[PDB]
């Protein structure tokens, strides 16, 4: 299933102490842009009320029956499109979130995760952002794969 709307709201539930807030805000917003640039979807940040996509930073057990696992291992996960917890993107706060390198990069992780929030599954092209394994790539040249674009457009046009 997909979202039945073109306007989709997200909300940052809380912030990681690893990065400054402006940078977290920029990486979430830019990561939505990636999907927004190749779809009819529009993504708007709300600061109050109930959003479609709740962005959470949390460690270990955090009340959705998919406890994180400490530093490394599971980096994030997000639920597919739906009511309540559907759409919500979670990031493991035991990781060290970074603007660029030398941690787990938030933008790239969030692009991938937003991808699952939107309904995508995994790709077999290593160049695809929806490829199963995290790996830092040059953000200056970051670009969606044809696999990613065919997929997202298969869902939303
Ligand atoms: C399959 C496997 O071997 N499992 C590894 C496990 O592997 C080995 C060899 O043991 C390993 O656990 C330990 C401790 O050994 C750990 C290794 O990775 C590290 C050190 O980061 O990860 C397990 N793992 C993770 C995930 C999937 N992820 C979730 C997701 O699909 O998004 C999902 C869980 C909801 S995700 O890892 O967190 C993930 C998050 C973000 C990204 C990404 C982000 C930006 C750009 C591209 C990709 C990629 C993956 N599947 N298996
Ligand atoms: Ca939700
Ligand atoms: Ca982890
Ligand atoms: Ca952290
Ligand atoms: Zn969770
Ligand atoms: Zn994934």
């Amino acid at each position: 299933p997909v979202w039945r709307k073109h306007y989709i709201t997200y909300r940052i539930n809380n912030y990681t102490p690893d990065m400054n807030r402006e940078d977290v805000d920029y990486a979430i917003r830019k990561a939505f842009q990636v999907w927004s640039n190749v779809t009819p979807l529009k993504f708007s940040k709300i600061n109050t009320g109930m959003a479609d996509i709740l962005v959470v930073f949390a460690r270990g057990a955090h009340g959705d029956d998919h406890a994180f696992d400490g530093k490394g291992g599971i980096l994030a996960h997000a639920f597919g499109p739906g009511s309540g917890i559907g759409g919500d993107a979670h990031f493991d706060e035991d990781e060290f979130w970074t603007t660029h390198s030398g941690g787990t990069n938030l933008f790239l992780t969030a692009v991938h995760q937003i991808g699952h929030s939107l309904g995508l599954g995994h790709s077999s092209d290593p160049k695809a952002v929806m490829f199963p394994t995290y790996k830092y790539v040059d953000i200056n040249t970051f670009r969606l794969s044809a696999d990613d674009i065919r997929g997202i457009q298969s869902l939303y046009g």
